[PDB]
């Protein structure tokens, strides 16, 4: 399917043990694709002060679309030293790693895949 139906757990950017996917762009887009599909993929919610305390390359999910199921059409973009590799709509957030960390809450996402 171009298209699959994800629920990420949405994490407290102090809580985060793994704080990216990788060191080169390609790598974390790869590595966060992979999380996504094995269920294994966070969700932070980008506020002043998130994003210095996660690890570049960052991987955000950005608003493909205006939301089928309540799953609002997502897809991902990298950015590394102030430029982004893709091009998309509002982001919903920052992608890391589960690794077991409690959630908060749950954002329900249509991957683009």
């Amino acid at each position: 399917k171009t298209h699959v139906q994800l629920s990420l757990p949405v994490l407290q950017v102090r809580d985060v043990l793994v704080r990216g996917f990788g060191d080169s762009v390609e790598e974390v887009l790869s590595e966060a694709r992979q999380h996504l599909k094995d269920g294994t993929c966070g969700l932070v919610e980008v506020e002043k002060g998130v994003l210095p305390q996660l690890e570049q390359p960052y991987v955000f999910i950005k608003r493909s679309d205006a939301a089928p199921h309540g799953h609002v059409m997502v897809e991902l973009v990298a950015e590394l030293e102030g430029i982004q590799y893709g091009r998309s709509g509002e982001t919903l957030g920052v992608l890391v790693p589960h690794v077991g960390e409690i959630p908060v809450a749950y954002r329900k996402v249509l991957l683009r895949k």
